[PDB]
């Protein structure tokens, strides 16, 4: 576990380029390990005696949890020291992932859709952090596309441990209303956001988009369990997607047998589809 008092300052050791993107409680960007040159992205964050604890969690857990090939492999955490009593910047360090995020790759594919046989890639690896991850007893919490990210060999990372607004991925049962109190995160929450990314990826947009944040937010709990509404889409990949996306989560399966649904597990043209994929990046 990890000291915040025994960071270094980042001076002479990275360097940030440009801004990429924004993450939970921070900007984030290219950066450089000014030595060497080798690029790196860097999760920018102000630092306080408030968001303290949260911070330091969030870089124990990119420590610990990122040995696994599809999280994003933590490098360093600094501390850019500044006169008090005012804020310090903290430097999360992690290497970076050069495609960009899942969500990128939707909006530059024609029509903003991807093949089936790419989904099914990209949706095997995401759950197989998960899997990484749940063992561990972590739960990701921000499952989304934006969260999905490629490197330039179209390998598939996790990133961003902050959580670990937006409505639009989570949960009937992370959804605090009437019927359901004390909502809170379980490992299954997961699941039920890589369903709603995998038809973003198939539709370019996650169901109840063109709604407003907060009705979205009303009506997931109520409504039916979304579906594809295309049914150019295989069986297997429909019965994925009705896996995944199981109101009750009790009822919903569990991580490792969602590893087993033949969706996942049936991936013929495997290193083709990221030679494909690698060679889409360009
Ligand atoms: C959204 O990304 C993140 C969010 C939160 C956290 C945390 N903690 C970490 C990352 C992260 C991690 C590793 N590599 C990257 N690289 C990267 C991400 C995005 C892009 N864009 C830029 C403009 O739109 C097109 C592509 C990119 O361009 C080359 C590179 C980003």
């Amino acid at each position: 576990e990890i000291d915040l008092s025994a960071l270094r300052d980042p001076a002479g050791i990275f360097e940030l380029v440009e801004l990429v993107g924004n993450g939970t409680y921070g900007q984030v960007y290219k950066g450089r390990h000014v030595k060497t040159g080798q690029l790196a992205a860097i999760k920018v964050m102000d630092v306080t005696g408030d968001e303290e604890e949260e911070i330091k969690q969030e870089i124990n857990m990119l420590k610990k949890y990122s040995h696994h090939r599809n999280i994003a492999t933590y490098y360093g955490a600094f501390i850019k020291k500044n006169p008090p009593g005012m804020d310090d910047q903290l430097w999360l360090v992690m290497e970076f992932c050069g495609a960009g995020s899942v969500t990128d790759l939707i909006k530059n594919t024609k029509g903003n859709t991807l093949k089936e046989e790419w989904i099914a890639y990209i949706c095997r690896e995401i759950l197989r952090g998960l899997s990484h991850l749940h063992q561990h007893k972590v739960i990701h919490r921000d499952i989304k596309g934006q969260n999905v990210l490629l490197t330039e060999n179209a390998e598939v990372k996790l990133v961003d441990f902050g959580v670990s607004g937006t409505p639009y991925w989570m949960a009937p049962e992370v959804i605090a209303c009437d019927e359901n109190p004390d909502a809170t995160y379980d490992f299954k929450s997961d699941l039920w956001s890589l369903g709603i990314t995998a038809i973003e990826m198939a539709e370019g947009a996650p169901p109840l988009c063109d709604m407003h944040p907060m009705r979205a937010l009303f009506l997931i709990p109520r409504n039916p369990a979304p579906r594809l509404k295309s049914k150019k889409w295989s069986k297997k990949f429909q019965s994925f997607i009705e896996s995944c996306l199981v109101k009750n989560h009790s009822q919903r399966p569990a991580t490792e047998q969602l590893m087993k649904h033949p969706f996942i597990r049936d991936q013929p043209n495997e290193r083709q589809v990221r030679i494909q994929l690698k060679d889409h990046i360009d």
